[PDB]
């Protein structure tokens, strides 16, 4: 029996194009790009022939195809995108049955609590010697598959570890004063809670609003003041902030400013209520869905490869050009980087061991009661795997995109599978070079970069990270964001109102009673870059004007001051773009005798503001207690343990116990490996234009080879000799 | 009948054949034509069209009526153009007028036999006629004028032509003034140094066997206040010599250590400066792939079978909320004007006028064959002149519209260049988006209409883009890439004798080559006339101040908000962290905001960062080259003040640039402002950019701040 072609199609995922001039379907999914006529015994499947029993039938104008279209068609073998992996990578990351064994492990153990809840399921890592060997040698690693099991047994924290392989328990450490991050059950235990507070809702009726079961909440975590906030360090809580929903979809336009709630987790209950001036409740609808819009014509336009990528994704080991790297996913960290070789002329260079985001925070600058405590550490408070939002097909990544799904374990320890989690395309971006010589035939060639995009949603803001490869060996890294900005309850309407100086001290009016309150985004990139091997050194060349000792008209030269960076400490600084900073490999020279080396460039560019560092007075505590914040470079000595800027617990942290802690004894970084950290922010200061929801807006990083190469890399393979 | 591949490659469109669907897909600029052989109907840009004659299979091969070009892709079905009834004030000057221009000027008894001319250009009507015309159809009443720009031997005289009447209205020669340096006088350069007995002995002594194989490189001199032993009164050129090999590309080729000094005029070599002898690297360094292969890589387009989002009348560009014209220059290329954003059916002022002001690339060696060098390539080499006509497909994407622009040439007879522009539209990521927790997701896609012009100078090659965003945002960047200017050293290795003084001055990226510092600076001219004419500079600065308002915070985050009243005050370092404004005092958005354009001199870069200029306040090209020093510039609107670096930068004295245009400190409360943003690279290179360098770009931004009410891209309410 047959089924109606459009309407399954879609459901499946697939672009369907008709063209009634040539009685053509144009089907797009991923890597595959297929071409069939209605009636035709042959369909086309990337360039080549694909024989079908059941053809498309037209009938009345609808087309129907065979229960079985979507497969013969999709899982031929035509399309060659995805290839199977016949070794296991050692840096996959859990399987589902490997996630769900981890927590039978668990469980079994006689000291696991019903109510534990797990933070953090994820692959031990092998020694990373193995992998490369791996990677490099293809020497298997002969060291147990372990997973790493955090937990959280009502406020408590217990790390332990599990032997895959072997199926058994290998430890169990209890972790003290750790806090645990923000887990989905709290936000729904939030709300509850609020809803079952009959202070609070006194509160919110002296506040103007009628129907309380309208108040949306929203969890927060309140930091560390040495108690000037009066909360108690032991305790688990979270501080709640209130919007109303006036039916627009966006609750988040109609705060409920001055009113804060205090939940202990453990208690489930309400342990303190502040409350400020009484605000009225911004109530027109600002709906950002188009629902009241028109939605404007456009034609189409559409970016195709009728005969595949370029790439192949074997298991999650991509290769494209001279690139190969494995591309895993984390529940804290999202995205990660593996293994990275460049293929010169037959021999794989390393270039980056792992790579991933180190963490990031969104700090606000209002000292008022709803704001004061407000700074977001996306990932490790709550979790920006977890949280990645399924990429839109075609509208969030470009509609040649093929769109990976990733498995991790969900807070309860169930294997969970995001759709569409990361997407990964190739681009044209401009001519990687020219040369029009006069008189002579003109010399172009295009650039063509490889984007491994990841999108993560926490709360109001959406933010967008991609990994981008450029075919001549540069590495670049972007973040982008947009979202729903945060605002605050106002008085004023306009700039001519009463208040309205005082309303817009600490950020823009952007709309009738509503302030975007001015804010920072940092973003920090850990990344274990192995410059043609291990052992690296930190080099500055800082380009300078020196006068001019040879005799001529010139009083001043142009030359460069080169040292070394010798230790963790000096290595830790702001970065000043008008300078070169080097991770050179001491050992490996390139054909010229210079060292092998990749430039570090932590600020390449943006579109907002750049944060020079935090925008807080060193007295504070958010400020002693992130130091990563502050600096743009940081390199530190490789460990296995140290991956978060912010520290691996972050929550009600009260001290440093990221970067600032691993940089701490200022170890050397001489001819050694190193870890790169770059940081990169923004200070947001709003405005109009980004309300009811802010357009994209984008930081770059950039990792270009420094006499890695002896030429031009993309001249192309040597004819002669 | 004629042969379809044939004609259709002739003419320039692209031809993709599908034997499974029996169907001819063929493409040019925006027509995407549609046809099967045996049909009696096409499709262009996804309209039906009837044919006369359809295309019929002679022996595998299509063939086509010799009418097929022209009834399909002159059908009419593709918009893409449109027909101009009448004609923008700031057209540039036809092929016609031109031609007329030169007839009146050499109708003039005080016009000598072999002049050239630098420029011959349209005199604009006043900026006020002109907005009128662009925002009320109200014609411009005043005849077209023209500038024409003449060099008499090395004099330079200015005329200008009513070319309306076809008459002369002034000829004023300029004391004094140096001419840019013209196309004939390469040639002059190579051949007076061809026939130098005392050159060919210098080249002799240097080791070079056959003096026919020396390829010149004209430079201009700059100026020294006589140190450098240059005449002042002198057409001169300095010239740098390199080796041909027969690799194409004699860059690789230097001859370091000599240099000549030619006087056009005199016509011979002045002066001869020899330094240390210096072998010529020889090896073989090919950039256009005669000694490559490329990898196979399966194909790739970027369709749009239903013509493009944007109009083309005339010269005026409509996509979108924008309207704009384009126009050619030959000495600074593009020029984007009359620029509004229709804001919900009404249409308001951003930019009366942008374009490229002029740039520089100052080198930091000070040996004999460097100390010198500094290239200012509009003004001194005519970059609109110097167009690289577009490679489609590979300087700007496969769905481009490449236009085709007119100029003079130096004997003042008109010049098509083809594919001189790009335009084209692209999918830049999300445009924005919110996934709200178990909520249906909301994303758009962003689309950046891009114009694209490529200028080459001897051994650069300069990519502009000037990018507008649908929310209102514009985007000006600038690519380098091309061949870098280097230095014959000794050293083969960081391991010889030689090699750290080698190297003193650039890195040593091929053996025996080292690429010289040195910095690409350029500056953006931008007349923004934001809502309206009036505007001031407003400056909003970040900062930590102390909080008074109660609760544990010590510290809070404001801004330091004040206006920047005068010239002098508005040339400034550009710190990123910062906002700069230009306003406009006597309009607000719905929220009593003044609207504004929030300029962004430095918005990133792959390449090193220019925080100035890389050269001791008291160095000669420092005080000649103010704009180089400063990111950001505002001045009260004049007509003639367009280049950062002087009218007639050539061997000047002193600042006729934006040190002149600001000198006199004017106030620039709510009045006429123009912007000139300065961003520059330091270029310290490497061995990834020998033999040829991949595309290295700049970013500046301009954005619409409380210029608008909400996100600009929802769209209008129902
Ligand atoms: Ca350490
Ligand atoms: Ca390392
Ligand atoms: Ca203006
Ligand atoms: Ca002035
Ligand atoms: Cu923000
Ligand atoms: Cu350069």
């Amino acid at each position: 029996h047959m089924v109606p072609m459009d309407k399954t199609l879609k459901e499946f995922g697939a672009d369907v194009q008709w063209d009634d001039y040539a009685q053509l379907f144009t089907l797009i999914k991923d890597g595959a790009y297929v071409k069939v006529k209605p009636g035709a015994q042959t369909a086309i499947v990337n360039g080549q022939p694909l024989a079908l029993q059941v053809p498309v039938v037209m009938k009345d104008n609808k087309a129907w195809v065979s229960d079985t279209f979507i497969n013969d068609v999709f899982q031929s073998g035509l399309d060659q995108t995805f290839q199977v992996e016949k070794r296991p990578h050692p840096l996959n990351a859990l399987t589902a049955d490997e996630i769900k064994q981890a927590v039978e492990i668990v469980k079994a153990s006689a000291d696991f609590k019903p109510n534990t809840r797990f933070t953090e399921i994820s692959l031990l890592p092998p020694d990373k010697e193995a992998v490369w060997a791996f990677a490099l040698e293809n020497k298997p690693v002969d060291q147990p598959r372990k997973a790493d099991v955090i937990m959280l047994d009502g406020k408590h924290i217990i790390e332990a570890v599990v032997d895959l392989q072997n199926n058994k328990l290998l430890s169990w450490q209890p972790i003290k004063d750790a806090h645990g991050m923000v887990l989905l059950d709290d936000f729904a235990s939030v709300q509850n809670i609020i809803n079952n507070s009959e202070e609070f809702a006194a509160a919110v009726k002296k506040r103007g609003i009628t129907d309380a079961k309208k108040v949306i909440t929203t969890p927060l975590t309140v930091g560390y003041f040495d108690g000037k906030d009066g909360l108690k360090q032991d305790a688990r809580l979270l501080k709640v902030i209130s919007y109303l929903d006036v039916g627009d979809g966006n609750y988040w336009a109609h705060p409920i400013e001055n009113l804060v709630a205090v939940v202990d987790l453990e208690q489930k209950k309400i342990v303190k209520i502040e409350e400020g001036p009484v605000v009225p409740v911004p109530m027109t609808a600002r709906p950002f869905d188009g629902r009241d819009r028109v939605a404007p014509a456009v034609k189409p336009m559409q970016i195709i490869e009728p005969e595949g990528k370029n790439y192949t994704i074997t298991g999650d080991m991509i290769h494209w050009r001279n690139w190969d790297f494995h591309l895993s996913m984390n529940s804290r960290v999202g995205p990660m980087i593996s293994t990275v070789t460049y293929n010169d002329n037959g021999t794989k260079r390393k270039v980056m061991y792992e790579g991933s985001l180190g963490g990031m925070i969104v700090p606000y600058g209002d000292p008022d009661i709803g704001w004061y405590f407000k700074a977001y550490l996306n990932s490790g408070d709550y979790g920006m795997g977890t949280l990645t939002s399924p990429i839109a097909r075609g509208k969030d990544a470009p509609s040649n995109a093929v769109l990976l799904n990733e498995t991790i374990a969900d807070y309860t320890g169930v294997p969970m599978e995001i759709p569409r989690a990361i997407a990964v395309f190739e681009r044209y971006a401009g001519p990687e070079y020219k040369h029009q010589e006069m008189g002579q035939p003109n010399v172009s060639t295009e650039r063509r970069e490889l984007v491994v995009r990841w999108i993560s949603t926490v709360g109001n803001y959406d933010y967008i990270f991609d990994w981008i490869f450029h075919e001549n060996g540069t590495i670049g890294i972007d973040a982008g964001a947009t979202g729903i900005e945060a605002v605050k309850g106002v008085k004023a309407k306009t700039m001519h109102d009463e208040t309205a100086k005082d309303d817009t001290r600490y950020g823009t009016l952007i709309d009738h009673n509503i302030v975007g309150t001015t804010h920072q985004h940092i973003y920090n990139f850990r990344l274990d870059l192995d410059v043609d091997g291990e052992n690296n050194s930190l080099v500055a060349m800082d380009p300078v004007v020196k006068p001019n000792t040879a005799g001529g008209p010139r009083t001043s030269t142009m030359q460069v001051n080169q040292y070394n960076i010798g230790n963790e400490q000096d290595a830790a600084q702001k970065f000043d773009p008008g300078t070169i900073r080097l991770l050179s490999n001491p050992n490996k020279e390139n054909r010229m005798g210079n060292p092998v080396s990749y430039q570090i460039i932590p600020y390449a560019g943006g579109t907002h503001p750049v944060a020079k560092g935090a925008q807080f007075a060193p007295d504070e505590w958010i400020y002693h207690r992130l130091s990563f914040m502050d600096k743009q470079l940081w390199v530190t000595r490789y460990h296995p343990g140290e991956r978060f800027p912010e520290g691996k617990y972050p929550n009600r942290s009260t001290h440093d116990t990221g970067l600032g802690q691993y940089s701490k004894d200022n170890e050397s970084l001489d001819n050694t490996d190193a870890v790169v950290w770059m940081t990169t922010g923004t200070t947001h200061v709003a405005r109009a234009e980004e309300w009811p929801i802010m357009p994209t807006e984008w930081v770059h990083t950039l990792l270009k080879p420094w006499n890695f190469f002896d030429e031009t890399p993309t001249l192309g393979a040597l004819k002669k000799d």
